[PDB]
C-alpha cells in the first residue's frame, strides 16, 4: 500500500492546499476538504492529521500543516523559514506513515521539492542496527514527476547528514579508527571514480613528525589512522583544493584527566568532526561538484593506561612548536594541531576544520547554532549564507588576541593546551588552533553543542544529529558555482 | 615636583618621538635621545623607561612605547588599535610616576589627547577608601594647551568608568540600595540642573504591581529602592527618551538556591548593571548631550531567610505574566522583568538594559567582549561602532526562538525563570527578558564576564572594571549628533 | 650519612586517581630525589670531607590493568606487610623499602625527603618544610642550618598517637593511610617510623615548599628546589 503526505497552509474562507493537495481533493470529489473540515481545528505548522480510505491506492493520507505560504527569510532567526516549515511538516507526516508500518510514501513537494525530500529522509532516519526490534524502513518518493532533480538533490543532502548521524551514533568499539576509515573509503568510492583514499598507518604518521597526535594516541591499544580523502572534481587537476579537517576521536574518556562517568557514552560522538567533513565530501562527489577537495581526519581513541599522556607533558607538534599538555582531556586541540599543519602542504584555497571541541560551546550557544571562529569575513559570509538555506545555523565567535595571550602561558612550552583561566574556553581553544595556521582563510567550527538532538530541531529523532553537514555541502555547492 | 610622561613610536635610524617628546629633546639639547640610546633596548608598546634629572622641573621623565604610529582600526580585533596603544602606554607611564610618590604629572597627548586622558585617569585609579594605607593620588594634566577639549572629554569618559568601578567595588554593607541611590543622585545633580531623581520606596514599588522584583527583595531586611533618573537634555522636552535599565542586586547570595562560598564576595558587584547605566547618564549630563535619557535601576539584595523566595514559587510580573522561580539565584531576570515593563511607560526611542546576568556569558566570551542580544541590527551597529572607538568591545549573541521554547516550559507558569536544559544559559536568560519587551529596539547587555579585571586590559588595575561604561557614553555621544 | 628521596616522576594517583585540576604539578613528585641528589652534587663540588650515600627509588604512579588495587597487601623488604588502602599514598610505599636498604650502609645519620603530603601544605604552607625526627640532636643541626640559609625547617611531632592510627591490623601489619583524615602528615611520618630502627633519622616533608609563587622574593614563580641549601649547609657544618 502507499501512504500520501499532503500539505496545507495556515489560514479567506479555506486555508489553501498545495497544488498536489488541491488536485487530490478534486480526484476524491471534494471528500478530503470535507473530512478535513468536520475533523477538528485547522492544522498549524508541523501539525498532522491522518485520514483513511479516501482512495484505493492511498488508504492513509496524512495532511500536514506548512505554516504561512508567504514565509521567507527571517531576518531575526537567520534562516529561510518556509523551508524549515516544509522539512518539519513533511518529517511529521512521514513518521505517521511509518508508525502505521506502511512501506512506501508519496510526498507532496510542497513548493520546494528539495526541502520536502530533506524532511522525509531526515525525518524517517533511525539507527536501530544492533537492535533485534527494528522499525519498518519506508521509502519516500516524490509525488509527481515535475521536479525530480530538486527532490533528488534534497535526498542527497539529507543522506550526507544521515551518514554522519550513523557514523556518530555507532558505539566506539564498533566504530574504531580503521573501521571508520573503511566506511568512508567505501562510501566515497561508490560516490565517484574521481577519488583517492589513503588510510595512513602509525608508521606514516610517525614519519610525518606528528608528535601531538601520536601522544594522544599512545595510551590506547587501538591503532590510530590518518585518513586522507581526495575528491578531484575540478577540470583543472592542479586547481588548489579546499581542505576540510576533522577531529576524529573515536572515544574520549579524558585520559588521565578522566571524564566524570555521567553520560560519558556520548563521547563515542567525539569523532563528529570527522563524520561531518567526510560526509560532506561524499555528498560533494555524489553531486559531481567541479572542485578539488581534500579531507583530513586524524583518528584515534583517548584512554587512561600506563603509557598515556600525563598532565604537564610537553609534546612537539609537526611545526616544531612545543605544547604543554596541562589537561589530557584537551586532546582534540593536540590532534588538530598536527593535521592543520599538514593541511598547508596542499596549498589550499580554504582550510575549514570541524570538531566537537568544547563543552564551553554548548554553554555558549547550546545547539541553536554551531560556532565559527574565522580569520576571514569572506569565509564567514559564505558559511552564514549557506546556513540561511539549510536552516542549520552558524554564529560567529571572536578570534581575539586576548584569548591567545591566555594560552601563550610559556612555563615549559611555546603554547599551553588549556587556557590559563576557565573563562572563554571555546575562545581560548580556537586561539590555540590559530597558533598552527598561517593561512589567510581558515574557519574553525565547534560542533560540540549541536552534537545531539533531543527535541530542538523537529525533523530529527532524538539521538546524534549529524550537524552542520548540509551547511558544508551547501557551502561547497555555492563555491563550485 | 612634576613628572612628565612622553611617548615614542616603534622603529629608519631613530624610532620617532611624538611632537612633545621631540620638543623636550630639543629643550634638553639632545640629552633625552642620548640617554634613551645608551639605556638599553627600544621600547615596544606599553613599555616604559624612567630617566631622572634631565630638567629641573621634571626630575622624573618616563618615556613610553606607543607601538606603530600607523596603527588604526584593526579589522580582526574590532577596535582602533592606536588609541588602545595610547591608553595602555600612558597608564603605564603614569603609574611609574605614582610609584615614585610624585603628586602631579604632565602627560603628552600622544596624537590623541582623549585616549591619553583616558589612559591616565583609568590607569591611576584606585579604591583604597577603607584602607589606612592609601596610595598618593597624583593629578594628571595635559602637557600643553593645544587640545584641552579633547583632553577634558577623555577625562570625562574615564571618570564615568571610574565612578562605576568605585560603585561596584565598594562592599555591599556599605553600598546598600538607598546608599547607591544617594551617591547617584548626588553625582547626577552635580552634573546638570536638567536632572530629576526619584528614589522610589517599597510603597511605590508595591503600588506599581512589581511582583517579581518585590519577591526577590523580601528575603532581606534591607529596604529595596526603585531609582528613576532623568536627564532632560533635549531642547524638545517632549522628545522621546532613550531608557537605560540596570540590574541593581547589591549583594547576591543566591537566596535559598545559595551560592557556593568560594569567591562569593564578588557578588557585591551584582549591581554592576546599575553602576554602568547610571555612570553613563552622569557622564551624558556632564557632557551636555542634547537628548532625553531616563535611567531605571531596581535595587535590592538577594538573601536566604524565613521569608525568602522558594524554588517553585510563582510570582506575577507587572504585565500580569506569571513566572515560575525554579532557581532563586536567577533573580536579576525577575527584577528586570518588572523594570523592563515600566520602561515602556516612557514611550522610549530605544531600551538598553545591562546586567551581570550570567556566568554563562563568562564561559562564552570571558571578558574579551560584553555580549549583546538585540532584536535590532540598527542598535547592534551603533553599539558595535561605539566600541570600536573605546576599545571596550561588544559581540552580538543570538536571540533565537529556540532558546525561548526552552523557557516557555508551562508547568505552573507562563514562563520559567531558568531554561529547561543547562545549555545556552546566556541565550535562554536573554530569551526570558524578550518575554517582557514589546519594543522594536531593545538591547540586552550581559556584563558578567567583563565585571572584573585581572591583567586583560592593561590600563586598569586588578579589581572591579566598570565595563562597558565608555561604550555606552560614546553610543549616546554619537546618537545625540 | 645517607640521604633517601622519593622519586615519583609523575604521580597520577593510580586507581585512587587524582583530580584533574593542577595535576601537572605532580611532575614534581620526585622533588625529594631532586633535593637530596642536588645537595650531594654540591657536597662533592665543595669537597666536603665526609662519606655520603644517596638513595632515590625512581618510578611513575599510573592507572592501568596491572596497577596496584586499593586493599592489596604488599611485602616490604623487612618482611612487613602493608595494606595499600589508597594507591595515591605511594611514596610511603616506595620509601619503606629504600629506608630498609639505607640500614645496610651502617649509617651515621639517615635523612629522607619527600613531597609526601598535601597535609603538610595545609599545615605550614611553604613557610617552612616539616621535619619529623626521633633525634633532637638532628633537629638542632637542621634548624641551625636553616637559620643561615633562610630556608626554614619547623619540627612536627612523632607521637605514638599517630602510629596507633596506622597500626590498624585488618589484613596487614601496617596500613598505608591513617584510619581518620586528621594529622595526615603526622600519620604518614609515623608510617615511615615503622621501617627505621636507627636512632638518628629525619623525615622532611617537602610538599608545601614545592612551588614558589611570590613567597620568597629571590625565586621566580615555578618549582622552587627547597630545602636544598639547608641540606648543603647541614653537610658543610657536619664535615667541620
Ligand atoms: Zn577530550
Ligand atoms: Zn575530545
Ligand atoms: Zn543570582
Ligand atoms: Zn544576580
Ligand atoms: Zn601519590
Ligand atoms: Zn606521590
Amino acid at each position: 500500500t502507499k501512504g500520501l503526505v499532503l500539505g496545507i497552509y495556515s489560514k479567506e474562507d479555506e486555508p489553501q492546499f498545495t497544488s498536489a493537495g488541491e488536485n487530490f481533493n478534486k480526484l476524491v470529489s471534494g471528500k478530503l476538504r470535507e473530512i478535513l473540515n468536520i475533523s477538528g481545528p485547522p492544522l498549524k505548522a508541523g501539525k498532522t492529521r491522518t485520514f483513511y480510505g479516501l482512495h484505493e491506492d492511498f488508504p492513509s493520507v496524512v495532511v500536514v500543516g506548512l505554516g504561512k505560504k508567504t514565509a521567507g527569510i527571517d531576518e531575526q532567526e537567520n534562516w529561510h523559514e518556509g523551508k524549515e516549515n516544509i522539512r518539519a511538516a513533511v518529517a511529521a507526516g512521514c513518521r505517521q506513515i511509518q508508525d502505521l508500518e506502511i512501506p512506501s510514501v508519496e510526498v507532496d513537494p510542497c513548493g520546494d521539492a528539495q526541502a520536502a525530500a530533506e524532511g522525509a529522509v531526515l525525518g524517517l532516519y533511525e539507527y536501530d542496527d544492533l537492535k533485534q526490534k527494528r522499525k519498518v524502513v519506508v521509502s519516500a518518493k516524490l509525488h509527481g514527476s515535475e521536479d525530480q532533480e530538486a527532490w533528488q538533490r534534497g535526498v542527497l543532502f539529507a543522506s550526507g547528514q544521515n551518514l554522519a548521524r550513523r557514523l556518530m551514533e555507532t558505539p566506539a568499539n564498533e566504530m574504531t579508527p580503521t573501521k571508520f576509515a573503511e566506511i568512508v573509503e567505501e562510501n566515497l568510492k561508490s560516490a565517484s571514480i574521481k577519488t583517492d583514499v589513503f588510510i595512513r598507518p602509525k608508521s606514516w604518521i610517525e614519519e610525518q613528525e606528528m608528535g601531538s597526535f601520536l601522544s594522544v594516541a599512545k595510551g590506547s591499544e587501538e591503532p590510530p589512522v590518518f585518513l586522507e580523502i581526495h575528491y578531484k572534481g575540478s577540470p583543472n587537476a592542479s586547481e588548489p583544493p579546499l581542505v576540510f579537517v576533522g577531529k576524529g576521536i573515536t572515544f574520549d574518556s579524558g585520559g588521565i584527566s578522566i571524564k566524570a562517568a555521567a553520560n560519558m557514552d556520548l563521547m563515542r560522538a567525539d569523532m563528529g568532526g570527522a563524520a561531518t567533513i567526510c560526509s560532506a565530501i561524499v555528498s560533494a562527489a555524489k553531486l559531481d561538484l567541479p572542485i578539488n577537495i581534500v579531507g583530513l581526519a586524524p583518528l584515534c581513541e583517548n584512554m587512561p593506561s600506563g603509557k598515556a599522556n600525563k598532565p604537564g607533558d610537553v609534546v612537539r607538534a609537526r611545526n616544531g612548536k612545543t605544547i604543554q599538555v596541562d589537561n589530557t582531556d584537551a586532546e582534540g586541540r593536540l590532534i588538530l594541531a598536527d593535521a592543520l599543519c599538514y593541511a598547508h602542504t596542499f596549498n589550499p584555497k580554504v582550510i575549514i576544520n570541524a570538531a566537537t571541541l568544547t563543552g564551553a560551546m554548548d554553554i555558549a550557544l547550546g545547539s541553536g547554532a554551531t560556532g565559527v571562529f574565522t580569520n576571514s569575513s569572506w569565509l564567514w559570509n559564505k558559511l552564514f549564507e549557506a546556513s540561511i538555506e539549510t536552516g542549520d545555523r552558524v554564529w560567529r565567535m571572536p578570534l581575539f588576541e586576548h584569548y591567545t595571550r591566555q594560552v601563550i602561558d610559556c612555563q615549559l612550552a611555546d603554547v599551553n593546551n588549556i587556557g590559563k583561566y576557565r573563562s572563554a574556553g571555546a575562545c581560548t581553544a580556537a586561539a590555540f588552533l590559530k597558533e598552527f595556521v598561517t593561512h589567510p582563510k581558515w574557519a574553525h567550527l565547534d560542533i560540540a553543542g549541536v552534537m545531539t538532538n533531543k527535541d530542538e530541531v523537529p525533523y530529527l529523532r532524538k539521538g546524534m544529529a549529524g550537524r552542520p553537514t548540509r551547511t558544508l555541502i551547501e557551502f561547497l555547492f555555492r563555491f563550485s558555482q
